[PDB]
RNA sequence: GAAUUUCUACUGUUGUAGAUUCCUAAGGCGUUAC
DNA sequence: GGGGTAACGCCTTAGGATAAATATGCTAG
DNA sequence: CTAGCATATTTATCCTAAGGCGTTA
């Protein structure tokens, strides 16, 4: 148990981030509210997001002006399109070093081109805000006189643009990073420009083509040297303009490879450039005012000629009879299905008698037929399925008139109910209508000359009818559109940089102190007028009641607070180094990054730093204790070390009544840090961010820091978002919940009210925290994993998580010898509590969202449900591997994804993936002893800190990744797959493909057939041995898929006696015992060779699935060489009991695998994980062992 | 019709059990119903 | 399996999780 | 003319250690 990961802890630092509720005490909120600071916020908000887009427009603006000058060498680019399509090769040096080399150098030229423009010196400085955007709103045209006051309201709050600009930064690098300007030009325009100017070269020199070669300025003529003047926003618009859509360069080549209809000229469409960085009802009254303007519209009062479009295009369908049937067209689209369904019961008559009667080319396909053609065609459609006489007569206009009057007679008609049911009415009629109606004109020609006397009142009167549609966009934009809002407005209490530290020296310039009194901890934000009140404490006497202040000392960074100090132009006089120090800093020979590298040198330096540290007054205090100064590798290990010791927390008694007459006063605005955990109600075990934040401040904790305080902290306050509330009353019994609750009913004394955190303004606190903070170096903890697993090989166990079908997720725990030792179906969580079959609850949810998204009322959710359902998962895995010493093997979705029908799809199965890795990065239990390994302050660290989700390989620490393939269709005894494909429809490759079984006999003996290969013959791929696959299993078949006794089936069928039934239909005789190998070369009937291949596929395919119980098995049709043949049903609790458990199981049997191949293999830190399914195969038919 | 830093399941009784890394910025992709 | 559309969802990536030196506004003069 | 204080804004700049391919559910 914790022997196996008792080594595994304090591997890797984290920051993790923990939010609390700042309950204002005393007169806070009253000053709070007298000052107005909540209002001023929110506009100071609203001037923020409106400067940020400013200057997102002087960034667009800057960046434009800048790369119209930019000049390719030219030489680098012919280099650089000559590597890049000098085809595959090998993957060597030149390929991917000198690649490298060519990208680096275009990038610098870019960069360089960037810092040449006057205005990136000032660019990410005060001197911006202070003058260049003023100046440059007044150069602008339209600005206006907002821009410049929301401009100047930022006058002096520069600082609080820091952490943009350095966003902004980030754009005008160098570097291989996804948000730079230079990478994107460079990694993404420029390929794609060169692949289309190859593909252009070739199409245009290989043949001229069916449309205009585009003969008759313009990127055809000047293609060469053209991706100069593609580096702007403006030159990649107008290239994307030329080449894209309007009338285009590849807008021909588009058209015509429509009428081609080949791949190899689909494949020649030109690909578009990547843009470049950073470029660009009311209420209800009204929806009623509107419905009944609607109303009134649609029926009137039938005065000054009948305007009702409710009779009279009734009237006008049921005189189509009348007028001429020559003129009238006919939509082609699903309305001609609808029509089919309506008039015969099959969607399928009218047009396939369109394409086996009417015409039979490309049938010359039209955007409207016509009636008459469609009557003609009606008239002679072969009679599938009919009467021999059928009285259709005006079969069209019959049921036009039908669907118009005789459908239901109720064509003529605050709550949603009666307006959804008359929408729905109106769009139904609508649609019935809209193929007779005329879309757009000089559709695929035709539209000659039509009825004057139907079509001009036709037309008429559907321009009414067509007002719906603009209604539905507008009624399912503004009623579709959960209960609560979690929107907060970032409070700064008049300082810039408010909480961007908790250090003593900067206490009076960040105005935020942290207190502690009786338990509970308080966050006192000064007023910035009197942000000096915590430096003239009286005194510190114990006689009465007091706080405890927190006194917070660091040196966050080593490697730049120390030069920055001890190299100062206003302290350099102070530490005084000598001549050789500063010759040994400038020169960089204490760098082990330059070339100049210099051991004495760097220890010099060394010596000299903890010299000036000693000199310090600030940081003597600090209690350094310095390893001998011989022993340090570089520089870096003596910044590590002044990082870890330069941490520390000590807590000073100030008075309670000078709190209390501070925040009386207005001068402080004490806030106390809440979180349930800190209730006195509050009596069972608290969360894990409580438990973090009290270790914050722990005796033991700091005695040895585990957890560090981290600055640049936030406070928010979030509104009221329901203002009506759902309450539980007082001393009502409410009936329970959960079905398993021994009790049903709970009275309380106290109102419960629904959602009671949204109904009321609430202050917020994001603190950031950082655990392991000694933590020293190790982040890729596979290279420990496996030199610890190649010593304990009879130790470990492991474990398999499978998605199924009919469980949401399926462990199955095996030992080293490959016996099951423990399996559970984790659809349904069994803490020391009530259990919840979260597969019920589930699947309520998922038909109450249907039921809600169809009728009215969406409200969805589902998928926090599905993601609060793994967060009790990988608490089940976690435990399970701490307390059972196995390793954790799961799916691979990267390289092998499954398929669908699965409870839990892929992207689900990605995030329980990451949340398991991220739960394992710092593993506490919250019962174990905090100096115990697993506890709070020795938390295992059991997988490598999560990059992404490509970055991870097949393994992550405890954590392995295999293959899916062939997962769920074999056998837990001799594994026996079907490899098997009949391939029918070819009826002289049957004869041959059944030539290649070794024995095809009857036995006779135990009732079933023998089925005698080799995988030599079939799969040409040698592998494996001679099976002798039997007729015993897969007794389910599904008879179709389609409509009414031919749907989704299950049907129990026993093999041998539909093998018998088919085989006395032609006389092969099997009871004399020997075999019908050579019986069965006859020939013809082939309907006798296709239900002989399908019921073949029906007796060697292992998993038989129905779509209703829970009826689901592995029944194998091989022999175990033994005399038994493997059956779910008869669980031997060590082999996979239901059909599900089987992925489980051998997804740890891979495990398994990849643990003897690390155990095998002697060259660590290059073991290969991946199996291939030849090796796989092999390893599951391990015959004798 | 159920309390929460926040989420999920609750009533475990002004709360129970287990996840919980927050803010900002850039870009790419995808049902759809227009 | 469908002709030149964006409200909405998903995904990727990047920066930070700082104290102290230094320049500037304001009072004093 | 102007020493001193308070406040806002830019600044200082390590080193490791990487990471890949078996097709198919
Ligand atoms: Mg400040
Ligand atoms: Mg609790
Ligand atoms: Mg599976
Ligand atoms: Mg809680
Ligand atoms: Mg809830």
């Amino acid at each position: 148990g914790p022997k196996m990961f008792s080594n595994f802890t304090n591997q890797y630092p984290l920051s993790k981030t923990l939010r609390f509720e700042l309950k204002p005490v005393g007169k806070t909120l009253e000053h709070i509210e007298k000052k107005g600071l909540l209002e001023q916020d929110e506009k100071r908000a609203e001037d923020y997001k409106k400067v940020k887009k400013i200057i997102d427009e002087y960034h667009k603006d800057f960046i434009e002006e800048a790369l119209n000058n930019v000049k390719l060498n030219g030489e680098g680019l012919e280099e650089y399109y000559e590597l890049y399509f000098k085809k595959n090769k090998d993957d060597k040096d030149k390929k991917k070093k000198e690649f490298e080399k060519i990208q680096d150098n275009l990038r610098k030229q870019i960069v360089e081109a960037f810092k040449n423009h006057e205005k990136y010196k000032n660019l990410f400085k005060k001197e911006l805000i202070k003058e260049d955007l003023p100046n440059w709103l007044k150069n602008s045209e339209d600005t206006g006189e907002e821009d410049k006051e929301t401009v100047e309201k930022f006058k002096n709050f520069t600082t609080y643009f820091t952490g943009f600009h350095e966003n902004r930064k980030n754009m005008y690098s160098d570097e291989e990073k996804s948000t730079a300007i230079a990478y994107r030009l460079i990694h993404e325009n420029l390929p794609k420009f060169l692949d289309n100017m190859k593909v252009f070269e070739k199409i245009k020199e290989k043949h001229p083509e069916a449309e205009q070669l585009e003969k008759t300025n313009v990127e055809d003529i000047f293609s060469l040297d053209y991706f100069n003047h593609t580096l702007t926003q403006s030159g990649i618009d107008i290239y994307n303009t030329i080449i894209g859509g309007i009338q285009g360069l590849n807008e021909y080549i588009n058209l015509y490879r429509q009428k081609n209809n080949e791949k190899n000229r689909k494949l020649p469409k030109l690909k578009p450039l990547y843009k470049q960085i950073l470029s660009d009802f009311e209420n209800d009254e009204e929806l009623l005012e509107a419905i009944e303007e609607f109303y009134e519209n649609l029926n009137f009062s039938n005065n000054n000629e009948a305007t009702n479009v409710l009779e009279k295009l009734k009237e006008l369908l049921s005189n189509l009879a009348d007028y001429d049937l020559n003129k009238i067209y006919i939509r082609n689209d699903t309305s001609l299905t609808d029509i089919s369904q309506k008039i015969f019961g099959d969607w399928s008559v009218i047009k396939d008698a369109l394409n086996a009667h009417y015409d039979q080319k490309w049938l010359k396909k039209q955007k409207y037929f016509s009636i008459a053609e469609l009557q003609e065609a009606l008239d002679s459609y072969c009679k599938e399925s009919d009467e021999s006489k059928e009285q259709k007569e005006n079969s069209i206009a019959d049921y036009f008139k039908t669907l118009a009057q005789t459908k239901n007679e109720t064509d003529k008609k605050k709550d949603v109910e009666k307006i959804k049911a008359f929408l729905d009415s109106i769009m139904n009629l609508q649609h019935f209508v809209k193929p007779l109606h005329l879309v757009k004109g000089g559709s695929a020609g035709a539209e000659m000359e039509k009825d004057e006397a139907f079509y001009s009142e036709f037309e008429a009167l559907y321009e009414e009818l067509s007002q719906v549609i603009p209604l539905y966009n507008k009624v399912r934009n503004y009623l579709t559109q959960k209960p609560y809002s979690t929107e907060k407005i970032k409070l700064n209490f008049e300082n810039s940089t408010l909480l961007d530290g908790w250090d003593v020296n900067k206490e009076t310039d960040n105005t935020s102190v942290l207190l502690r009194k009786d338990g509970l901890y308080y966050l006192g934000i000064m007023n910035k007028k009197h942000n000096k009140v915590f430096e003239n404490i009286p005194e510190s006497n114990e006689n009465d009641k007091c706080y405890e202040k927190m006194d917070y000392k660091l040196l966050p960074g080593a490697n730049k607070m120390l030069p920055k100090v001890f190299f100062s132009n206003k302290n350099i006089d102070y530490f005084n180094p000598s001549a050789e120090i500063l010759e040994i800093y400038e020169n960089g020979t204490h760098k082990k990054s330059g070339d100049n590298f210099n051991l004495d040198d760097c220890h010099k330096l060394i010596d000299f730093f903890k010299e000036s540290i000693n000199k310090h007054e600030d940081w003597k205090k600090f209690g350094f204790k310095f390893s001998p100064t011989s022993s340090y590798e570089d520089i870096s290990g003596f910044y590590r070390e002044v990082e870890q010791q330069g941490y520390k927390i000590s807590f000073k008694n100030i008075s309670e009544s000078y709190i209390d007459e501070l925040v009386d006063e207005g001068k402080l605005y004490l806030f106390q840090i809440y979180n349930k955990d800190f209730s006195p109600y509050s009596k069972g075990k608290p969360n894990l961010h409580t438990l973090y934040w009290k270790a914050l401040f722990d005796e033991e904790n700091l005695k040895d820091v585990v957890y560090k305080l981290n600055g640049e902290a936030e406070v928010f306050y979030r509104k009221a978002s329901i203002n009506e509330t759902i309450v539980h009353k007082a001393n009502e019994p409410i009936k329970n919940k959960n079905p398993l609750n021994p009790k049903k009913q709970s009275t309380f004394e106290y109102d419960i009210i629904k959602d009671r955190r949204y109904t009321v303004d609430k202050f917020q606190f994001h603190v950031p925290i950082t655990m392991n903070f000694k933590a020293e170096g190790n982040s890729n903890i596979n290279d420990e994993v496996n030199e610890f697993l190649k010593g304990n090989a009879p130790d470990v166990n492991i474990i398999g998580i499978d998605r199924g079908e009919r469980h949401l997720l399926y462990l199955t725990l095996i030992d080293q010898k490959g016996k099951i030792v423990e399996q559970d179906s984790l659809n349904t969580i069994t803490n020391e509590h009530n259990e919840t079959d979260y597969h019920a609850l589930l699947d309520d949810k998922e038909k109450e969202r249907d039921k809600a998204r169809k009728s009215w009322g969406t409200i969805e959710n589902i998928k926090e449900l599905k993601e609060g359902y793994l967060s009790q998962v990988v608490h089940k895995i976690a435990k399970l591997m701490v307390e059972h010493n196995a390793i954790v093997v799961m799916e691979d979705l990267n390289f092998g994804f499954k398929r669908g029908r699965f409870k839990v799809e892929k992207q689900v199965y990605q995030k329980f993936e990451k949340m398991l890795i991220d739960k394992l990065n710092y593993l506490v239990d919250k019962d174990k002893e905090p100096n115990e390994p697993g506890g709070l302050l020795n938390a295992y660290q059991l997988t490598n800190k999560f990059e992404s989700f490509q970055k991870m390989g097949k393994q992550s620490g405890f954590l392995f990744y295999v293959p899916a393939w062939n997962t769920s269709k074999i056998d837990p005894t001799t594994g026996f797959v079907n490899l098997f494909h009949p391939r029918y429809e070819n009826v002289e490759k049957a004869k041959e493909f059944f030539n290649k079984f070794d024995s095809i006999r009857y036995n006779s003996e135990k009732d079933y057939f023998e089925f005698a290969f080799d995988y030599n013959n079939f799969t040409e791929k040698a592998e494996g041995t001679k099976w002798t696959v039997c007729t015993y299993g897969e007794r389910i078949k599904t008879y179709r898929n389609a409509d009414k006794n031919n749907q989704w089936d299950s049907k129990e069928v026993n093999v041998t006696e539909e093998f018998k039934n088919l085989f006395d239909e032609y006389n092969i005789d099997y009871k004399n015992g020997n075999d019908l190998k050579e019986a069965i070369l006859s020939q013809d009937d082939a309907d006798f060779f296709k239900s002989l291949l399908h019921l073949l596929r029906l007796t060697l395919q292992m998993r038989n699935s129905i779509t209703g119980t829970e009826i689901d098995y592995i029944i194998s049709p091989v022999a175990n060489e033994n005399g038994e043949f493997f059956d779910s049903r008869k669980a031997d609790e060590s082999l996979p009991k239901d059909a599900d458990a089987n992925g489980a199981y051998h997804i740890a049997r891979k495990g398994l695998w990849v643990l003897e191949q690390i155990k095998q293999t002697d060259d660590l830190k290059k073991v290969n994980l991946a199996i291939s399914n030849k090796e796989w195969l092999e390893f599951v038919q391990e015959r004798k062992n």
